[PDB]
C-alpha cells in the first residue's frame, strides 16, 4: 500500500526531483530514506523524527536533499549519479515497520 | 560497531541460540530482527518498541523467537532451515539506523 512517486520521473539534469510518498500508515514514529534498492545505513540519505520534528543527514546526504513531514523527499541539482532507485522505511509505532521502493531517471 | 554473536555458533538441531547484540546506540526508539540478510519487513521477526516496553510479531515470527528489553534474540528449537543469516536493525530516536547481520550454523 505504501508506495512512492517521482515527480518527475524523468529529470534534466541539473533540475529537481520530488518524491512523493502515498498510503502512509497511520501510527509512525519517523521515516528514513535510503540511496538504493536496500535499507542500508552506509546509504541513508535522512533520517526524520514525526516527534521532534527533525531531520538529521546520513552518510549519503550531499547537502541537496530535503525531507518534508509527510515524508517526500526533494533532490535539488540532479545528476547523472543520482539516477535509479531509492528506498524509503517508516517505523511503526509497533517497530514493525514498512519499506517502499521508488526510482527517477536522469537524462 | 554494532555486532552480534552467536551463543553458541553451532547449534544441535532441535536446541537453542541466543544471538547476543553488543554495542547498541545510547538513544533509541526500538529494534527489529529479520530472517535474511536484508531489512525486509516481509522476513520481519519482531519489532520491540522501547517506549511501551512492548514485543509485536512480524510475518516470520514462529512462536519460538523472544527479543529481550536488549535487543538479544533467542531461538527455540532451531531446524536445519533456520541456519543462516539473521539481521538486526536498532531504530534511533534521530532516525539514523544502524544494522548488524549475524549468523549460525545448525548441524
Ligand atoms: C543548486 O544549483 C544552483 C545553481 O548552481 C544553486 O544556486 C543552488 O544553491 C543549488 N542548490 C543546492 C541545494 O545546493
Ligand atoms: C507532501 O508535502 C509536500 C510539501 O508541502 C507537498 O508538496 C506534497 O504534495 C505532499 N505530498 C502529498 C502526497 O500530498
Ligand atoms: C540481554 O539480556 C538477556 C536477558 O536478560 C541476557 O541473557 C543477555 O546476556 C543480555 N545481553 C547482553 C549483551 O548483556
Amino acid at each position: 500500500q505504501l508506495t512512492t512517486e517521482s515527480m518527475p520521473f524523468n529529470v534534466a539534469e541539473g533540475k529537481e526531483v520530488l518524491l512523493l510518498v502515498h498510503n502512509l500508515p497511520q501510527q509512525l514514529f519517523g521515516y528514513s530514506w535510503y540511496k538504493g534498492e536496500r535499507v542500508d545505513g552506509n546509504r541513508q540519505i535522512v533520517g526524520y523524527a514525526i516527534g521532534t520534528q527533525q531531520a538529521t543527514p546520513g552518510p549519503a546526504n550531499s547537502g541537496r536533499e530535503t525531507i518534508y513531514p509527510n515524508a517526500s523527499l526533494l533532490i535539488q541539482n540532479v545528476t547523472q549519479n543520482d539516477t535509479g532507485f531509492y528506498t524509503l522505511q517508516v517505523i511503526k509505532s509497533d517497530l514493525v515497520n514498512e519499506e517502499a521502493t521508488g526510482q527517477f531517471h536522469v537524462y
